[PDB]
């Protein structure tokens, strides 16, 4: 049941969200039913809250929202997006990108993510899937169920928390000390996203939880004494100290095709520690970003920017935050 001004409806895909379609206003429709557990109507929540927040070119917006006019009678949620022609993830299953291409979609990813994180936001699930494209080149961040407002004091967690953001883009400090609270954890995912796109391969492809730090260390090498200094949890630091010693596996020997300043961003991105990331800024200020850097260019957020309310006040909070679209 697709139940939506928009006509002729064709299958895009499908996933845990719901169904999303092409429809005649050509537009994107989701079809989203959440209500029956808190944590589908948190994802909803944030997805709806941020999306509406945010106006930049290279984060889907949403231009429409469609449920039923009253609380009791609202079962599902249907959101209207600009439609795209692919993601990052398809394209990378057919396609191997050239380095300009690589370049210009590295710029539209950070300049996204410049403006994300100047709002305190974090979107805490990058990853090529979430990265949508055109034949013009225009990339579009989506995704922000996962996405919070930046909280570096209570990142602290410990060793071993479970996490739900997908597993192959988790920044090391995820399985050591931290609740992915702080902007590094989405540098890190970006990071991820260059070496995928230099080789069409995911750089750390983890099996299973502990797997992804086993994987992560298998081409970082083993962490300097400064960078087990850092480590809080008496737990990550005695798992660290039990490892064998590894080297690091050189970047030029895992891309031998990639551009050298390419190489030199992605080892900043991909830095073990998150105290020593490189930061978002920082990143478009990069010499392999040279010809696309403008400040001006990059606009910010005008100004910054739901875990223990149960799903009934969820719904009533999602009911208000659609309002603004209903007739009159
Ligand atoms: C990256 S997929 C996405 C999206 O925005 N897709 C999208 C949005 C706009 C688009 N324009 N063009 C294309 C497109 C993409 C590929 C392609 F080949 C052609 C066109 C396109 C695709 C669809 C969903 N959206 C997130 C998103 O909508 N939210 C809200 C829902 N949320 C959630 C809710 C419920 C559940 C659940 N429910 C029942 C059972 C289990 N779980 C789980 C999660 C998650 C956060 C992200």
């Amino acid at each position: 049941v697709f139940d939506v001004r928009y006509t002729n409806l064709s299958y895009i895909g499908e996933g845990a969200y719901g169904m999303v379609c092409s429809a005649y206003d050509r537009v994107a429709i989701k079809k989203i039913s959440p209500f029956e557990h808190q944590t589908y109507c948190q994802r909803t929540l944030r997805e709806i809250k941020i999306l509406l927040r945010f106006r930049h070119e290279n984060i889907i917006g949403i231009n429409d929202i469609i449920r039923a006019p009253t609380i009791e009678q609202m079962k599902d949620v249907y959101i209207v997006q600009d439609l795209m022609e692919t993601d990052l993830y398809k394209l990378l299953k057919t396609q191997h990108l050239s380095n300009d291409h690589i370049c210009y979609f590295l710029y539209q990813i950070l300049r996204g993510l410049k403006y994300i994180h100047s709002a305190n936001v974090l979107h805490r699930d990058l990853k090529p899937s979430n990265l949508l494209l055109n034949t013009t080149c225009d990339l579009k961040i989506c995704d922000f169920g996962l996405a919070r407002v930046a909280d570096p004091d209570h990142d602290h967690t410990g060793f071993l928390t479970e996490y739900v953001a997908t597993r192959w883009y988790r920044a090391p400090e995820i399985m050591l000390n931290s609740k992915g609270y702080t902007k590094s954890i989405d540098i890190w995912s970006v990071g991820c996203i260059l070496a995928e796109m230099l080789s069409n391969r995911p750089i750390f492809p983890g099996k299973h939880y502990l797997d992804q730090l086993n994987h992560i260390l298998g081409i970082l090498g083993s962490p300097s004494q400064e960078d087990l200094n850092c480590i809080i949890n008496l737990k990550a630091r005695n798992y660290l100290l039990s490892l064998p010693h590894k080297n690091k596996v050189p970047w030029n020997r895992l891309f031998p095709n990639a551009d050298s300043k390419a190489l030199d961003l992605l080892d900043k991105m991909l830095t073990f520690n998150p105290h020593k990331r490189i930061e978002v800024e920082q990143a478009l200020a990069h010499p392999y970003l040279e010809q696309y850097y403008d400040p001006s260019d990059e606009p910010i957020a005008e100004a910054p920017f739901l875990d223990d309310l149960p799903k009934e006040k969820l719904k009533e909070l999602i009911f208000e935050e659609t309002a603004r679209f209903q007739p009159g």
